[PDB]
This record gives structure tokens, sequence and C-alpha cells, in this order.
């Protein structure tokens, strides 16, 4: 992969692997989420990151995901090349937004798009804090000045408020624990794992007869290695809508909430 | 990736991804196992497999892993290119062996090597079948005639018999269940998942202070989506461990194996 001509966005081509596909022989939504994560890491690496600025390191601050919104039109098949283009943009003192456009390398058509809201956080105390002006100036030079949105639409579902699932849930998957494969280089549970845990409570019949089109996911608290998660789901609807809730099986502490949208084949 | 000049082996270069590395910022053994699986799929695809022969489809025979042996000298770091070369060889009507050589694309040195024993079985009855001569002739043309072994040493770790762990186990990880990420395109639990489940019973203290050098794994029975696994481990010693994966319920054995670790 490489930075584009202006140096304000990054592109990368991926070949879909045999272990990355599902029952329909197309890439899973977790595989797509991993490729978005990977191209985002390479974008940071190509612009000078190790991903913290000199002020972020000085203050013990890190970038944490607060919301992930992914919309897929066509999942790449096993052996196909998928080109992902990513870029960042400042959302003032709120945080940063990172967007992605998934294209087909053969036809050039857009087969998917994603957006994410990132916030600043003290690595040691987990206290979420606003982006200071000194940190903002250090990374603004790598962002387009004019707004470039993957989801620009008058009323996009990427900015819609998600409600809390009320008990009893229609479906559930209980006793979900992470293994060493679910952790990242810093020993924290990977953000893609939460997507897989959310989808575990969707019935197998829905998966076998429908295709996942849209997935919005709010990140509230992070799951430790020694934590057990419960995935709860309820239908809220030609298409199928679901409300989701991940929570610690013990006290019932909320870690994630979200919605998925599916369509018939 | 592509077939080599003779068409008797396949090579492929992989760039280690950020999500594929562990706390030491090098590729995990499960990542390496996935890359071996991937290069093996592409080798079959490049020789005419749309992964069974015409007689295997006609009958209902599939290739099933019986044993996986992996030895790593250096794990590639995040962002490094790793070149894997794979090839097949016939082991008579007993089965088929697939070998791999992991090389560094920058220096050309061998940073790891793997071997696996594959057995034929009926997709429907799951009965371990022998390999017929008709099937043998259909794939022998893609294998070197003279033996080409990644582990040629007379009486080595890859062909050593593995004993059954006796209760009580020193360590354990219980209630392990597979999720949709653990299944493959055919809905069966991926062979790499068992490696990850075996290593779940190794204490975090051992992982944090040691590097996994050798891993041998016998595959006895498949774990279904609705099955719960128990990972049991005992030190038998560098550090040596004996492993056992079994169904949480009846205690039915699904996997047995050994790992060898080195101090950093
Ligand atoms: C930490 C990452 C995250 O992926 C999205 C938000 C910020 N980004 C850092 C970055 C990378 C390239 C250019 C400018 C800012
Ligand atoms: C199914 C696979 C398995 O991965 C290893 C054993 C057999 N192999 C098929 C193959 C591919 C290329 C050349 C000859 C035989």
């Amino acid at each position: 992969g490489s930075l584009t001509e202006d140096g304000l966005s990054y592109k990368e081509k991926f070949v879909v692997r045999s272990y990355e596909v599902g029952s329909n022989k197309t890439a899973t939504v977790e595989t797509i989420a991993n490729l978005l994560q990977e191209v985002g890491c390479n974008h940071a690496q190509s612009v000078g990151f190790s991903a913290t600025t000199t002020t972020m390191r000085k203050l013990h601050l890190i970038w944490v995901t607060a919301r992930m919104h992914i919309e897929i039109y066509k999942y790449p098949a096993w052996g196909d090349v998928v080109e992902i283009e990513t870029w960042c943009q400042s959302e003032g003192r709120i945080g940063t937004r990172r967007d992605w456009i998934l294209k087909d390398s053969v036809t050039g058509e857009v087969t998917g798009r994603a957006t994410s809201k990132w916030v600043m956080m003290n690595q040691d105390t987990r206290r979420l804090q606003k982006v200071s002006d000194d940190v903002r100036d250090e990374y603004l030079v790598f962002c387009p000045q004019e707004p470039r949105l993957a989801f620009p639409e008058e009323n996009n579902r990427s900015l819609k408020k998600i409600p809390k699932l009320e008990d009893p849930a229609q479906y559930s998957m209980i006793g979900l624990k992470p293994r060493r494969a679910d952790l990242d280089m810093n020993q924290h549970v990977n953000n893609v794992t939460y997507i897989g845990w959310v989808l575990e409570s969707i019935p197998q019949e829905i998966v076998d007869t429908h295709e996942l089109q849209v997935i919005t996911l709010d990140y509230r608290r992070e799951c430790q290695q020694d934590d057990v998660v419960d995935s709860l789901t309820t239908t809220t609807s030609n298409d199928s809508q679901f409300l989701h809730l991940l929570r610690l099986s013990g006290d019932g502490q909320e870690i994630n909430r979200g919605t998925t949208l599916w369509r018939k084949k």
C-alpha cells in the first residue's frame, strides 16, 4: 500500500484468503473489519507514527474507538483483490473521524464504505478527554482541510443514536470469553472481536438466508482478558433489523451496544 | 504466489499484518499456521483443484489433517515479508504428506519449517478410508518422485508417538467454544483453532518469558459448532508440555500434542 499523490489519504490492495471467507465463499464482515484496521495502521505508519504524536506520548494519551459504522454492498469473493482507501479528519475537540472506501480492483466500483469516531484517552487512568490544540496541530497536516465524508447524506445511519436493549432479549449467546488470538500487540481485546461477539446472538437461520448490509457499533467499556461477555439480540422489524447488547455476564456492566441490517438473497 | 519452475512446488510471499502479531510484535504461531493453510490452498488451486480429484468427487472422499508439526526459529516481525514454499508427497496408501519451508524474503535464511500428515475420509460417514490407486495416480504427477523432506532427520520430533495426558492436569482452560470466526467456508472448525485452544492452557507467565519453538499436534476427532472443549496441560521437563483437548461433557478426546519452549 501507499499514500496517494496529495499525501492526504492512503490506498492498499488485499487478496481475500481462504480462511477469511464464510459459508457463501465471500469475505466475512470481521475479515473486512480487520482489513480496515490494517490499512489504518499503515496510513499512520506512512505519515510518521510508530499511533501517537509527541504530545500524546508526553501526556500518556492514546486513540480509542468510540463508534464503528460499516456498510457493505458486495463482499469480495475468495481470491479477489479489494482496494481500500482511508483518510482522517478532525472533528474539533470531540476527536478524530477515520473513513474508508472499499473498491473492486477489477471493475473500480464501490463495494462498501465505513466510518469511525475515535476519542483521546489516558492510557493509565482510562479517563476520556478532549483533543487539545497542541495535539490537533500535530496531525491536522495529514488530514484534508475541506470535509471529505464517506457517509455525507442528509440523514445517514452512521450518526443515529442507539437505544439500550431491554430484558428479555429475543436471542442470546452466553459465556463468551476471549482467547490469545482475540488480543492485540498491546494485550487488549481487538475491536473486531466485539463485532464477532455481537453477531454470535444472531440466529444461524438468519445468517444462512440473509446478507449483512449495515452494522453500527458503540464502544462503551473495554473487555479484559479475564472477563466473560453475554451477547443479546432482538428483532426490531424484505429486510431485517436487530438491536444488540454486549455486557459482562457477572454484574451486567455494558461494554457494547449496536444495530445490524440484513437483506434477503 | 506461483508454482516453481518444475511445477512440483509452490511459493508465496506474505506481509505480516498488525492484527496478526502478539505482545512481542512478531507473528503468532496461529498466524503462521493460517499462512501455511493459505499457501496450501493456492498450491491446490494452481494445479487444477476447483480440493479433491475426479475420483474423490465421484466417490465422496475428502482430505483430512491427521497430524501437524511446526518448528519456528524466528517469528517474522510486523511489516516483514515471509516467503513460504510448499509441496506434496505420497506416503503410499496410508496417506499424503505436505511440507513447508518458511524463509526470510530479505536475507533468504530459513526461519521455520512444517510438516503434516493428511488422511482420506468419506465426507458423509466420516470413516477413515485408505487411498486407492486411481486417486494416487491423479495427484502423483504434481509431487516430486524422489523424497523431499522438510524434516529428514532419522527418528525426529515430527514422527514421535504422543502419549495421553493423565488426570489431574497441571493447568487447564475450560468451557472453550468456537464462534463463526473459528469455522471455515464449509462450516467445520478450522484446524488452526485447535492450536489456539491447546495454547490456552499454557500459563501466561510461560508465554511472557518463553518463545514457542516446536509444536506437534495429533487430530483424533472433529469439534462441532455446538461442542465445548477443555484444554489440559502438564509440564514434562527449555520447557516441555503435554497437551489434551477433550469434550467438556463425556471427555471424548479430540486432540493430543506437545509443545517445546525456549527462554529469551
Ligand atoms: C490513530 C489513527 C486512527 O486510525 C484514526 C484516528 C487517528 N489516526 C492517526 C492518523 C493517521 C494518519 C493521519 C492522521 C492521523
Ligand atoms: C488437499 C491438499 C492438502 O493441503 C495437502 C495434501 C493434498 N493436497 C492436495 C494437493 C495439492 C497440490 C498437489 C498435490 C496434492
